[PDB]
């Protein structure tokens, strides 16, 4: 619990940095009595990596790894993504014996520190092909053995979407297919797009969501923001917008928790 | 091989007939032991019901269920499903001692009788929120007890969709939860949706699809079908498009099987 224990995130830049920033500020706001842990890559500027030590227990300095697999990532409309081969190294993370592996973009709204009463590899179904998790939210065991098995099947074999789902589904194939308990409920890693697709479900279920994933292209910080009224510009057709207040509640954050840190 | 045991299908127009007709054939063609059950009812024409009478051992006549719940149906924008409330005479069906419901949306690739190693209520996750099932595809056991329990629970609390699928989910709250193998892998209830939201996988995955499904208010029969080239006219963002083999073999059945037997 107190110190063998963590939540890893990653940030390639300053601009998913914020979104490390605000999940970091929302897992302390929820008492997590677990390490918060960040992953950086020499993009993040000094500066940066310095308002990170002031939220994450600590930053930790990592070579990018990027698939450049062009086909795949265009199959996904995700050409930006090959990056993600990165969250790898959470793997490298020795000094702790289990981890909660969270994305960037995702902000939590409850203590989720039960997450660790889960097994490697435990995460939930991904909206659109719920046969593979979503790896945006995973509970993993630290272990040079999978890290260099995981590197060595990426350099060989790569990934079948160009970044790290694709392959971390492949290397943990048995998921769909092997013990309950390792598919997390869909209220630890609920992404808007399941909002927007079955909004009756979000409306008699969503209450219990625990965590957001602003999963897609655009990002919560490439929004605007006007902290006077609590509103964003917003353009047509957007999950992020079906019910908002997730979105509002991320920049509220940022705006009142993160802003003055980064002064 | 066992006739005690019926894949099950449902119309209660002439419209969704021509889908119960290419997804009977499409079970011929592919070897089923099992009887092919279609529920009617009275808007379904006498000479449609003959029609049914050439691909279904049994043409079994009901009376529509409907929800009328206008607010949970276009929450949903499918304000016409209400009618959906009929697929619950399925459980009425104790002549049998097991059956696979299947939507009239469906088309079958590969014969999927080891379904009927399964137990009541198993169903493929649904794409949009993958915690329920999509009510599409299930293998289930009928009785008048969960058959009256149902028609009760949909009479004083309704669907939370307005649907089948909100019900038939409460009614067999613990899928999510309970038994993996009560979670038909994604082959057997493909979703076209799932194709277009994530086509990486697709790509990956795809060629073991052994049912599809035309889920969406436009439906296979909605297209303008040219059997001289074999392709169907449509309009942007059409995720039966992506992969649209699938649509056009469905038309290929429904030209060369079924359009005879109607006109
Ligand atoms: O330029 C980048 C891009 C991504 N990330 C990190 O990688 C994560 C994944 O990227 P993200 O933009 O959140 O991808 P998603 O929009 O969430 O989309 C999917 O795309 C990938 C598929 O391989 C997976 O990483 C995601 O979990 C999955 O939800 C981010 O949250 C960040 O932690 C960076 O640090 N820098
Ligand atoms: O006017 C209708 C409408 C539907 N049906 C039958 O009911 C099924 C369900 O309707 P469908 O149009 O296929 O719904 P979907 O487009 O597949 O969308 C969702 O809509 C419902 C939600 O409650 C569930 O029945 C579905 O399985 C679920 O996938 C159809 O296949 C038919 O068997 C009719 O007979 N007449
Ligand atoms: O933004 C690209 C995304 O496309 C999807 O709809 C998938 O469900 C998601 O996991 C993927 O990464
Ligand atoms: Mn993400
Ligand atoms: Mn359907």
């Amino acid at each position: 619990s107190m110190t063998d224990q963590a939540f890893v995130t990653l940030t390639t830049n300053d601009a998913y940095a914020k979104g490390a920033l605000v999940l970091g500020s929302s897992l302390k706001q929820h008492r997590t009595t677990r390490r918060l842990v960040v992953l950086a890559t020499p993009q993040v500027s000094d500066s940066m990596r310095k308002v990170l030590e002031t939220v994450f227990d600590e930053v930790i300095m990592v070579d990018v790894l990027d698939s450049g697999d062009s086909a795949h990532l265009t199959l996904m409309k995700r050409p930006e993504l090959g990056v993600t081969l990165t969250k790898l190294h959470c793997w490298s993370l020795t000094q702790y014996s289990k981890c909660v592996f969270m994305d960037a973009d995702t902000l939590v709204l409850a203590n989720i520190d039960d997450l660790f009463d889960r097994e490697e590899l435990s995460a939930a179904p991904d909206p659109g092909w719920p046969d593979c998790f979503n790896s945006g939210v995973f509970v993993y065991q630290p272990s040079v053995e999978t890290y260099n098995q995981l590197l060595h099947l990426a350099s060989e074999q790569g990934s079948f979407d160009g970044g790290d789902q694709g392959i971390l589904n492949t290397f943990f194939s048995s998921w769909a297919t092997t013990d309950i308990r390792k598919h997390l409920p869909f209220i630890y890693n609920l992404s808007s797009i399941s909002i927007y697709s079955y909004l009756p479900a979000f409306k008699v279920f969503g209450a219990s969501a625990k965590v957001v994933h602003f999963l897609g292209r655009v990002k919560p910080w490439n929004y605007t923001y006007d902290p006077k009224t609590k509103s964003v510009k917003s353009e047509a057709h957007d999950p992020n917008m079906t019910h908002p207040e997730f979105l509002i509640l991320w920049w509220n954050i940022f705006t009142t928790n993160v802003l003055p840190l980064l002064q």
